[PDB]
């Protein structure tokens, strides 16, 4: 299934997360993106920050050139990093992303975070309305088929939606979302504005020691998810993915393992009951896996 975006384009509701920590050799991003496309992934989420756009792009181009898929079948996302928020830097950043991936366009270009950074942690002060205007210019130039934001709260989304002269609403807001942090309020707000919430860390994050508290609860060990996995003869990961699909959320899933990449495409093979849905709804504990002790003082910190 795909969801119709508010600009008329369609987004597959299951996306493949490509990010890996820098101690992961860059070859792996190439090999696994190919496996993801062979497994049935069409939505691919990359970013300038990930230092993998060349490898992810080459996997997409490899699968096109061998007849597996056509460019039209692939929904490719890149993101504008926070050091490029100043409006004159936005298009060059997208163009640079296009050359690394060797693609003519991205299906979706996002503002990675509202927390602007020094162009070149050093904060910067940018009016994100001007950043969005340059976002809109890229869509009008054909370099991005759709544009959106990421890690925005409700107030930051309102800043864009109430912008005078606004030409394109953001098609999506990609935010951390999982049973332990389910974003029900923001989902309802985005739903009311025809903005698709896209969930990252839907499986509980990669728990990287540099940003995730070691003592934070492991999402996939959660007793309710494992009991539901046993009930439906699925895995705890699949229950968490299916939860987002049935609440109208487009869900990303990162795996660099061949068997788990294929497992995640079985999210379409079963359904949760309404009672199952409410049990997962009760697991929220406002848990941000991405601890931001260095960023909580940013004027645009989205969790304040
Ligand atoms: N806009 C933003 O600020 C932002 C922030 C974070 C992430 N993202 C993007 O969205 C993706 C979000 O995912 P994430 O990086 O936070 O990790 P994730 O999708 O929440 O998954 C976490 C871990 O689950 C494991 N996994 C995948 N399938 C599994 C399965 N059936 N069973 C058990 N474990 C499974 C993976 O380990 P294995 O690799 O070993 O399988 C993965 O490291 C990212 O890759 C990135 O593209 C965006
Ligand atoms: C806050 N982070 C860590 C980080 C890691 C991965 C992703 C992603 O996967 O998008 C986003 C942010 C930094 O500033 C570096």
């Amino acid at each position: 299934q795909c969801v119709k975006l508010n600009d008329g384009h369609f987004m597959p509701v299951l996306g493949f997360g490509t990010y890996a920590p820098p101690e992961v050799p860059r070859s792996k991003a190439l090999e696994v993106t190919k496996l993801a496309i062979e497994a049935g992934f069409r939505h691919i989420d990359s970013a300038h920050l990930y230092n993998n756009e060349e490898q992810v792009g080459l996997a997409i181009r490899s699968k096109i050139a061998d007849g597996s898929v056509k460019r039209e079948d692939i929904f490719y996302t890149s993101k504008l990093w926070s050091t490029f928020h100043r409006p004159e830097l936005v298009r060059p950043a997208l163009e640079n992303s296009l050359k690394k991936a060797q693609l003519d366009y991205v299906d979706l270009y996002l503002i990675h975070s509202p927390m602007s950074l020094k162009p070149g942690v050093i904060f910067d002060i940018v009016d994100l309305c001007t950043t969005w205007e340059a976002m809109e210019k890229c869509k009008d130039a054909g370099l991005a088929k759709s544009i959106g934001v990421s890690n925005f709260n409700r107030r930051q989304l309102e800043m864009i939606l109430n912008k005078p002269g606004l030409k394109y609403k953001p098609v999506c807001n990609q935010v951390e979302c999982h049973p332990y942090f389910n974003r029900s309020k923001l989902l309802d707000f985005c739903k009311s504005k025809d903005i698709v919430l896209v969930a990252y860390s839907a499986l509980g994050s990669q728990r990287d020691k540099r940003w995730v508290d070691p003592n934070s609860p492991v999402l996939l060990e959660d007793p309710v998810l494992c009991a539901l996995a046993k009930k439906h003869k699925r895995t705890p990961a699949l229950i968490a993915l299916r939860y987002q699909l049935q609440r109208g959320v487009v869900v990303l899933a990162k795996s660099y393992n061949e068997q788990r990449i294929r497992q995640n495409v079985q999210v379409f093979e079963f359904q949760l009951t309404a009672e199952d849905m409410k049990a997962i709804d009760g697991l929220d504990r406002n848990l941000h896996y991405f601890n931001s002790d260095s960023f909580a003082s940013h004027p645009n910190y989205p969790y304040s």
